[PDB]
């Protein structure tokens, strides 16, 4: 019903009021649409700084590494991302 920028922008409000489920709601919402084409401003690069984040905060760790992973394979320049990267590798995987 709403866009994927109408529907980025609730996730991105959602969690900037810490309401990270509501934020996962609306960032997964939003990659459905860019995978089935929508055209929209927002990156999918975008969406998976936020979920990634949203995600980790609800505990759901092996989700936030690959989704941290799939992060820096499209914005391998994002200092944070390579850090939360060597972070969860670290931590779940040896």
């Amino acid at each position: 019903m709403l866009s994927v920028d109408d529907c980025f922008g609730m996730g991105r409000s959602a969690y900037n009021e810490g309401d990270y489920y509501h934020t996962v709601l609306w960032m997964e919402q939003v990659l459905k649409q860019l995978d089935a084409g929508e055209e929209a401003t927002t990156t999918k690069s975008q969406v998976l700084d936020y979920l990634s984040y949203a995600v980790f905060q609800l505990g759901d760790l092996h989700r936030a590494l690959e989704l941290t992973r799939r992060l820096l394979s499209l914005d391998p320049s994002h200092e944070r991302a390579g850090g939360n990267l060597r972070y969860f590798e670290q931590l779940l995987e040896e």
